[PDB]
RNA sequence: AAACUUUCAACAACGGAUCUCUUGGUUCUCGCAUCGAUGAAGAACGCAGCGAAAUGCGAUACGUAAUGUGAAUUGCAGAAUUCCGUGAAUCAUCGAAUCUUUGAACGCACAUUGCGCCCCUUGGUAUUCCAGGGGGCAUGCCUGUUUGAGCGUCAUU
């Protein structure tokens, strides 16, 4: 094993973006288990953190000079990295999937459910709540349940999805206290882990068992009640 | 007289002169530019069925692959080869290989076949550790690249 202050030192990227990564593949402490910190270093979301900072530095001497033509230009020839290859080493059979879209989706209902902060960007929130309403959409088309259980949390439900039994939590559509102690850089780095996850499912869900992925949506029945009576759905 | 000493002759000995030879040398002329951190020149340890030097070669070790030739190698022993063919040969050619320990010698060292570090790792559950396989870690300097540091300078309603 190795300590806590040396993986940092030999990753050689930001603690956060270590914190960032750790979420990614799943890694704990029994203390680091130094071959798979040694695993973790040859990766290619590595080289994007790497970038991604060597894309502030290269920013702020643009905008900061005042060249602002030249600062422009940065952000649209960005990339962005996607956590497909964080994906298939952690989810190898796709059934193992669903026994672990348990927390995926006990988080991201949370989300939907949530103003938009300082802390907390919108475009996040308005995928969440896009996000929820395509998974309702899958599940009130093809008829997907079993089990409901409305409590003082919210509101649990179950559904076979393939047999498994699946439980998430959706809370009470009111105005939320966010309370000062709670970090959101932990939790959307979940969602943000989550969030592809959710994507990929409901391709399968659709493209494999029911329909195209995604359909559109219908936006005046979104002006509506903006919930699951919108986003029409067609299977080609 | 014999023996002995000396002289000559004959036949043996001793020695290697002379003659003849010559895969060697020397000199002259002509042409060409071709060593080394991809690790040379040099030193050492080895390698063949049986070897001293020489020559060749590096645990693939008097060789391997490739191409041509077309049937040997031969001091001795012993194997071979379908010989109307992917093929004998210490053959020729040579472009692909391996290339021990060193040596400008380059992980740290002094004259330690010691002293290690990192990466990749197949095995002994290997989460502990143990062993094997493989590649790197010298100095200076250039072009970068990068994490920085610097009351070194300026900007800042």
């Amino acid at each position: 094993f190795i300590t806590r202050s040396q993986a940092v030192r030999k990753l050689q990227v930001s603690l956060a973006d270590f914190r960032r990564l750790c979420i990614f593949k799943g890694i704990y402490p029994r203390f680091y288990y130094a071959k798979d910190i040694q695993y973790l270093m040859h990766e290619p979301v590595l080289a994007k953190f790497r970038e991604h900072k060597t894309f502030a530095r290269k920013l702020t001497r643009a905008l900061g000079r005042g060249e602002v033509s030249s600062a422009k230009r940065l952000e649209e020839n960005r990339d962005s990295y996607t956590l497909d290859h964080i994906i298939k080493e952690r989810y190898p059979s796709f059934p193992d999937a669903i026994r672990d879209i348990d927390d995926a989706l006990n988080m991201l209902f949370l989300f939907s459910n949530l103003p938009s902060t300082n802390q907390v960007s919108s475009k996040i929130i308005n995928d969440a709540q896009k996000i929820c309403n395509q998974w309702l959409a899958y599940v009130a088309k093809e008829r997907l349940v079993r089990k409901v259980f409305v409590s003082i949390k919210g509101v649990y439900y179950q559904a076979n999805i393939k047999g498994e039994e699946v439980r998430w939590l959706v809370p009470f559509k009111f105005p939320e206290n966010i309370p000062s102690d709670v970090d959101f850089r932990i939790m959307l780095t979940f969602l943000e882990f989550y969030s592809t996850l959710l994507h990929f499912v409901l391709y399968k869900l659709y493209t494999d068992s029911g329909l195209i992925y995604p359909p559109k949506l219908d936006l005046k029945k979104d002006k509506i009640i903006s919930g699951l009576s919108s986003y029409i759905l067609e299977s080609r």
